[PDB]
């Protein structure tokens, strides 16, 4: 199986896996059955935004969301990263629907990963930013549901012809390039990401949510990852 | 008095100001009595490098300082900086020597400090990256006997025409735009700094040493501040 | 007088100083008869985008403005720009307005200069961007009828507590920090600058427009340069 | 066979197809028969550093080398590379040698690509910075001879264990992921690269050279491109 360290952004309520009865952010360290969660105040049709944190010396994991006019909720997770992922890694966007379900379109993705050495700096880094995504995106792995161009954007599970979601339905966007962190000169490494979401329902009872993680480079979607598995994991332990 | 937060390179041990016994990297939140130390084999005549970072989520300032083919020195505290400092500063590099001296040569100094708001994404910052100074550097603010142009490097403290340190020097250098570092909007404001120092003595016992600090917009040199105060602080208390 | 290099959106034809007989966008050299214009399509109410660049091989000032769903305009001419301006500057926004009239709101802005060097690499830089402008906006020098903090924007031309534009308004926004353009050393030296804005207008006729301006950096708004002079020539020589 | 766009640090003149009698930089496309030339005082055994700029305005490629102490040389070709390269490409590092030979070592690459699109901003980019490479550089596509991690640099072309280099020789570095130059809603496209070079030889007489490059998503080492066709072409029409 493959390793997960993911951020959700999970907006169905599944109190037997642990969720709070509320939709939620969570910190998710190799299971759905998040290590930290905090109060998320969803609001279906508007577009929010999500960041993530993270560096080597001081070993959190934090996230932070927000709508325009509203509060923000954030959660943090004490964590050394090198400890449960490779050298070498992925990062990506997953999400899914289940019997219940929601659009989950991403209008922006951005990610910058920096290695500073020892050596006289010593700066290494990768950055990438879409606001746009065409309809041959050839720097994404588009796994399962995730389609793109669909007036621009990523829409990571499936949408009707008319724009309605649909059920069952599990897709991912990786990166196409192995990101680097972890290496054994490097003094700190640091990594951010922020992207832009518009999560829309016919129901009052979305599900199930979207996800930021990082993965070993050659991660797949977990058969039956529908639902409240967010595409991340086999299984609910 | 000014409000000063600072990460020092203290080549000197005063033990009576709390100082360990050797050379030392420490956090300073409004005193020269370090929060927090961690030991550090300063090499005489190297040029070494340090690292500062900040963010408002985890609201932990770490820095970590390295020579090429050596190990790393790190500390790290707790501080929630919008709690000691004003929502705009100036940032800058400070050092000094008493009876004991050195150079304080700055070869690079790089600083970003980035808000994000919750409008859409929505962000704000402010970069700067000195790999030279000339004879007129007009976006620095230099105080007391810094000088910069000499071979093309900042000088912190006074040097004789031979390339020769003097003793009871104090120098500074700001940089000229002031930096906003916490917004009524902000959901994430996070701040990095790095530069390049060459510290070299004649002497067995150099000093007094470096710092990389944040202070109110209108700071300036305290009186009397050569020698263990780093030319941050007016007393030892 | 100041020394000016301007990228004018010009929404108000004055055909007696050469402009064309609608509104366009030029690039100015000295003065506020443009070196080269080109047709530009503006749209009354809606937010556009505009775009600067240069760099000190190829020696051509460019400029590029769009909006959504529209068509570009772009303008460039071939100047030497170290040998028009000093080797220090200060980067602005200006606007005005005259009998006719518009509001000039300022949304986001964000510049970049680069000076490489000869010495292994060697980067030096300055990078800012807004995306807000905050009732106290320490880091910008305001000049005129300039404000910022209403909606969160910079308005460069007076606005009545109703939102309606006024008449014979001038403004400029400066960055705080002086910008270094040229270096002995520098082996390229680059600038790029976005900015996006609202001109808004009760009348069919707007007027003046809205310029990015490169100047001495003690630049300061001309006597009697409302209207057709845009905030930064004293005469139309 | 393959699409390349190039600039080439020529070391090693070849009067039959076109080079001047001396060491030159030039800027190729399609041919080995440079465009454009200009003389290049090659230091062997000193590191020097290569600057490649282009923009979809100006529609102009150009080069800039150095070393430290010594002035710059530079070359410039008016191109409008959207009809000469596709949409998608691969940017990449190459270098030969023949019966001369020289080492072909690469201390730091670093390039940044953007899309600017008619959408409020909007922007697209890709950064990478190298300024180590270790053994198992899983970002990088390595062809021919070359190698990663030897002193912690990437030698393009085959050094001995001894560190002589070796003749009849040709390596290429390609970025893992592909790069997008042209899109649609682009209202302005640009791309710099940095990359800083070490070309050692016991001879008098070094070749043949190292070549920054942009190519099909695809490409690969022609068949007998040892020598004076730098690993880019399959001749020299
Ligand atoms: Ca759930
Ligand atoms: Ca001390
Ligand atoms: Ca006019
Ligand atoms: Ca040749
Ligand atoms: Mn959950
Ligand atoms: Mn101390
Ligand atoms: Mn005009
Ligand atoms: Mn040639």
């Amino acid at each position: 199986a493959d390793t997960i360290v993911a951020v959700e952004l999970d907006t169905y309520p599944n109190t037997d896996i642990g969720d709070p009865s509320y939709p939620h952010i969570g910190i998710d360290i190799k299971s759905v059955r998040s290590k930290k969660t905090a109060k998320w105040n969803m609001q279906n049709g508007k577009v929010g935004t999500a960041h993530i944190i993270y560096n080597s010396v001081d070993k959190r994991l934090s996230a932070v969301v927000s709508y325009p006019n509203a509060d923000s909720a954030t959660v943090s997770y004490d964590v050394d990263l090198d400890n449960v992922l490779p050298e070498w890694v992925r990062v990506g966007l997953s999400a899914s629907t289940g019997l219940y379900k929601e659009t989950n379109t991403i209008l922006s993705w951005s990610f910058t990963s920096k290695l500073k050495s020892n050596s006289t700096h010593e700066t290494n880094a990768l950055h990438f930013m879409f606001n746009q995504f065409s309809k041959d995106q050839k720097d994404l792995i588009l796994q399962g549901d995730a389609t793109t161009g669909t007036d621009g954007n990523l829409e990571l599970t499936r949408v009707s012809s008319n724009g309605s979601p649909q059920g069952s339905s599990v897709g991912r966007a990786l990166f196409y390039a192995p990101v680097h962190i972890w290496e054994s000169s490097a003094v700190v490494a640091s990594f951010e990401a922020t992207f832009t979401f518009l999560i829309k329902s016919p129901d009052s009872h979305p599900a199930d949510g979207i996800a930021f993680f990082i993965s070993n480079i050659d991660s797949s979607i977990p058969s039956g990852s529908t639902g409240r598995l967010l595409g991340l994991f086999p299984d609910a332990n």
